[PDB]
């Protein structure tokens, strides 16, 4: 699994859960390709999305629904979502976690990077 | 200006001078068309992007560009680049601050919004 | 003012105003010596707090205490209480800002320093 | 194992290895008694602080000492240590994970409580 996705919710102090995540990769004519997709399970976590074969080098976006997360829990957040774009195995594969923290009106995302 | 942007940088505390910085508003036809953008200053601050007139009811993106950033001072790499992504003016207009928190594999971005 | 603080409300997305501040430098004795302190304005920012001639070489700690500001805006509760320690002026003065972001279950933190 | 520490690097996009954590609990006479300690394991996680027995209701601090974690990786930092106090098992007993996320000049600490 060379590709997953952990969510934290801040106000709850708890795994986000059934967060929807959308994954896309920047094809030879500089658009987004659709990628992967999934949402998080109750550990906050969202596994299987690629394999090693074809997750290649390349450039990325990882979408998180964050707005959806919070209208559902009755909050009303800033951001539509949470964002990040990044190359990935351009040095060889490489594991990543994409680490996302919510709150309403702020979030980080975080790569850690493995292998 | 109901829009500001600021960026800076968690390695060296400081403000991050120069930083590109895109905005775009998302049309029906769901493709983000170009709004706004320019150039960080001295205090890692964009101001002058847009006015009250301008600046309607919206989703709008904000696209912080480090990369000429991080070549002139001669530091890395800041792999994470920041797509902050939200709805604005939608209960009447208000002042929007946009921060982004750069590091080499991760980013913050909060919103303080005021008025 | 050499050292600013300012908090931030990750979940309204706002200023937290009317937030005590505790400022104290570390003796000879290892025991914190009561420095500085004051509470956060409606843009919660607290200015003022020491002077360049008082604010020498030495490991500080700024305490951000939210209690009566949560209390009388009615909201939820912020259980992490934030301690931010750190030596200054080690290198010759400098102007810092130590900016705190607050949530129910998490804070973060950020130092920014000039000149 | 009802209280864990996992810390991630954001320079690296890395667990954070080796890092030392200390924990405190509030006396009755109000000063910090040791509780745990212990450091970060490959994972960038440290088992083991306490019992469910030991980890009574109380105001517990923690202290990831970041500022050693730097100098060691040949990164000047800005804080001594990253720290936290919050109230833990008030509400009964549950299980904290206290998840920072490290940069040389900011930090940010989550805690995550289940059960």
């Amino acid at each position: 699994c060379p590709l997953m996705v952990k969510v934290l919710d801040a106000v709850r102090g708890s795994p986000a859960i059934n967060v929807a995540v959308h994954v896309f990769r920047k094809a030879a004519d500089d658009t987004w390709e659709p990628f992967a997709s999934g949402k998080t399970s109750e550990s906050g976590e969202l596994h299987g999305l690629t394999t090693e074969e074809e997750f290649v080098e390349g450039i990325y976006k990882v979408e998180i629904d964050t707005k959806s997360y919070w209208k559902a829990l009755g909050i009303s957040p800033f951001h539509e979502h949470a964002e990040v774009v990044f190359t990935a195995n351009d040095s060889g594969p490489r594991r990543y976690t994409i680490a996302a923290l919510l709150s309403p009106y702020s979030y980080s995302t975080t790569a850690v990077v493995t292998n």
